[PDB]
Order: structure tokens, then C-alpha cells, then sequence
């Protein structure tokens, strides 16, 4: 057990186990979605996936493009990975 | 007064007054930067601007592209605007 090659990690504060099961849930339903409500309830079923599995309130952000974040202290789990040149940002916002 | 026409507001939890001074500081130095060594430390002198002016720790994310966030309760000031088709996201992470 390791992360699929399809998934390219940008950043993680997280166990591989939790990265992997984010992997498994994401890769099948993610590439189907292309314009805006495709993605709108995609993020939402990803958020709703995390809250069920990992606990707390989660924020899921999807990006088509390139980005730059200041670095600051970020308290909860965060996972950032590219799947087929589309970025996925996960933040647990509560426990 | 009002916001310059260049700035297209995506979301705000903020006074116009505080939105405007983000406009003021951003528009001159933001469009100049294209490289990652530019933008990487652009976000940073934007963050470092907000922390001095508005207080607390801020997270500034710049995007070249299109994006989708889940909707959730977001506690502090947040401003999101497009300037010359490059989006700028501000989050105060503490006060």
C-alpha cells in the first residue's frame, strides 16, 4: 500500500493511510467533472466524504491552473495533490 | 468611495474601506510579477501588508486559473477578487 502514480503530492500534513483513502475516493469520481456545477457538487461530495471518514468540518478546494500561497501556521490535516493536472486542496477546519 | 473597476469581487467578508486598501496596495505591484520567485514572495509582501494594516496572521493565495471551493463557515475577514484575470484570496487566520 502506497499512493497511486496518478496522484502527485504537493503538500501533506497527514498519514499515508489517510492520503490513500482520499486517493481511492477521489480518482474515480474526479476526472468526470469539467465545467462548473460538475465541480460544484464534486467538491461538496468530497467535503462530505472527509467529514464522514476523518471527522470535523472539511474545506475542499479544486484548482484548474497554477497557484502561490504564503506560508503560515496551518493547524489541521491538509493534503494537496494533482490528479491529471487538476489540483485538490483539503483542509480539516474543525474536529 | 468605491473599488477600482479593474477589481472584480468574487467574495467578501469585509468593509469596503478594508477592501479598498487591499486594492491600493495590490494593483500597482501585483501585475508586475510573472515568475514564481516573483509571486512566491509577492504573496508574502501582500500577507506582510495585511498583518501590519489589519492585524493578525493572514493567508494570501494567488491563482492563475479557475477554481471551486466547498461552502463552509469561514470565521475571519476574507476577500476574494480578480485583477487582470489573476485571482487573489485573502484570509485572516487569527487576530
Amino acid at each position: 500500500p502506497s499512493l497511486p502514480p496518478e496522484i502527485i503530492v504537493i503538500s501533506a500534513n497527514m498519514s499515508l493511510e489517510d492520503q490513500i483513502k482520499i486517493a481511492r475516493e477521489t480518482i474515480p469520481i474526479a476526472p468526470g467533472a469539467q465545467t462548473s456545477e460538475e465541480l460544484g457538487r464534486l467538491t461538496e461530495n468530497l467535503k462530505s466524504f472527509a467529514d464522514k471518514t476523518f471527522g470535523g468540518c472539511w474545506q475542499v478546494m479544486v484548482v484548474d491552473g497554477s497557484y502561490w500561497i504564503t506560508q503560515t501556521f496551518v493547524p489541521n490535516m491538509s493534503f494537496q495533490f494533482e490528479l491529471y493536472n487538476r489540483a485538490y486542496l483539503f483542509w480539516q477546519t474543525s474536529e
